[PDB]
Protein backbone atom coordinates (compact mmCIF):
# COMPACT_ATOMS: atom_id res chain seq x y z
CA UNK A 1 0.00 0.00 0.00
CA UNK A 2 0.76 3.63 -1.00
CA UNK A 3 1.21 5.14 3.09
CA UNK A 4 2.88 8.60 1.80
CA UNK A 5 0.68 9.23 -1.11
CA UNK A 6 -2.39 8.85 1.18
CA UNK A 7 -0.92 10.75 4.01
CA UNK A 8 -0.44 13.24 1.01
CA UNK A 9 -4.00 13.19 -0.14
CA UNK A 10 -5.13 13.50 3.90
CA UNK A 11 -3.10 16.92 4.52
CA UNK A 12 -4.71 18.33 0.79
CA UNK A 13 -8.43 16.75 2.11
CA UNK A 14 -7.76 19.27 5.97
CA UNK A 15 -6.58 21.94 3.83
CA UNK A 16 -10.05 21.56 1.37
CA UNK A 17 -12.24 21.16 4.12
CA UNK A 18 -10.95 24.26 5.84
CA UNK A 19 -10.08 26.38 2.81
CA UNK A 20 -11.47 24.82 -0.08
CA UNK A 21 -14.54 26.69 0.01
CA UNK A 22 -17.03 23.24 -0.26
CA UNK A 23 -20.41 23.77 1.35
CA UNK A 24 -21.58 22.77 4.70
CA UNK A 25 -22.61 19.36 3.34
CA UNK A 26 -19.50 18.77 1.10
CA UNK A 27 -17.04 19.29 4.36
CA UNK A 28 -19.16 16.59 5.95
CA UNK A 29 -18.83 14.61 3.29
CA UNK A 30 -14.52 15.21 3.87
CA UNK A 31 -14.41 14.59 7.45
CA UNK A 32 -15.85 11.20 6.90
CA UNK A 33 -13.65 10.86 4.16
CA UNK A 34 -10.49 11.42 6.06
CA UNK A 35 -11.43 9.36 8.89
CA UNK A 36 -11.85 6.92 6.82
CA UNK A 37 -8.72 7.09 4.25
CA UNK A 38 -6.85 7.04 8.19
CA UNK A 39 -8.45 3.93 9.04
CA UNK A 40 -7.89 2.49 5.50
CA UNK A 41 -4.21 3.16 5.47
CA UNK A 42 -2.94 3.44 8.99
CA UNK A 43 -1.77 7.02 8.76
CA UNK A 44 -3.04 10.05 10.42
CA UNK A 45 -1.26 13.38 9.53
CA UNK A 46 1.05 14.85 12.02
CA UNK A 47 0.78 18.56 14.06
CA UNK B 1 -7.56 23.00 -10.25
CA UNK B 2 -8.43 21.70 -7.15
CA UNK B 3 -11.86 19.85 -8.87
CA UNK B 4 -8.64 18.35 -11.41
CA UNK B 5 -6.31 17.68 -7.94
CA UNK B 6 -9.70 16.09 -6.41
CA UNK B 7 -10.41 14.27 -9.74
CA UNK B 8 -6.81 12.87 -9.47
CA UNK B 9 -7.20 11.57 -6.50
CA UNK B 10 -10.07 10.03 -6.93
CA UNK B 11 -8.88 7.75 -9.61
CA UNK B 12 -6.05 7.06 -7.34
CA UNK B 13 -8.38 5.82 -4.64
CA UNK B 14 -10.28 3.75 -7.28
CA UNK B 15 -6.66 2.00 -7.75
CA UNK B 16 -5.76 1.80 -4.65
CA UNK B 17 -9.18 -0.09 -3.61
CA UNK B 18 -8.34 -3.02 -6.61
CA UNK B 19 -4.30 -3.09 -6.61
CA UNK B 20 -3.39 -1.23 -3.13
CA UNK B 21 -3.19 -4.61 -1.23
CA UNK B 22 -5.83 -3.54 1.91
CA UNK B 23 -7.41 -5.71 4.00
CA UNK B 24 -11.02 -6.62 2.92
CA UNK B 25 -12.03 -4.23 5.98
CA UNK B 26 -9.70 -1.28 5.17
CA UNK B 27 -11.06 -1.69 1.48
CA UNK B 28 -14.97 -0.99 2.92
CA UNK B 29 -13.34 1.95 5.19
CA UNK B 30 -11.87 3.08 1.48
CA UNK B 31 -14.93 2.44 -0.25
CA UNK B 32 -17.07 4.69 2.19
CA UNK B 33 -13.52 7.28 1.22
CA UNK B 34 -14.64 7.47 -1.98
CA UNK B 35 -18.32 7.63 -1.79
CA UNK B 36 -17.54 10.50 0.31
CA UNK B 37 -15.34 12.41 -2.11
CA UNK B 38 -17.14 11.77 -5.40
CA UNK B 39 -20.04 13.44 -3.21
CA UNK B 40 -18.52 16.28 -2.04
CA UNK B 41 -16.16 17.23 -5.17
CA UNK B 42 -19.33 16.31 -7.71
CA UNK B 43 -17.26 13.90 -9.63
CA UNK B 44 -17.75 9.89 -9.79
CA UNK B 45 -15.38 7.67 -11.37
CA UNK B 46 -16.91 4.04 -12.54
Amino acid sequence: MKKRLAYAIIQFLHDQLRHGGLSSDAQESLEVAIQCLETAFGVTVED
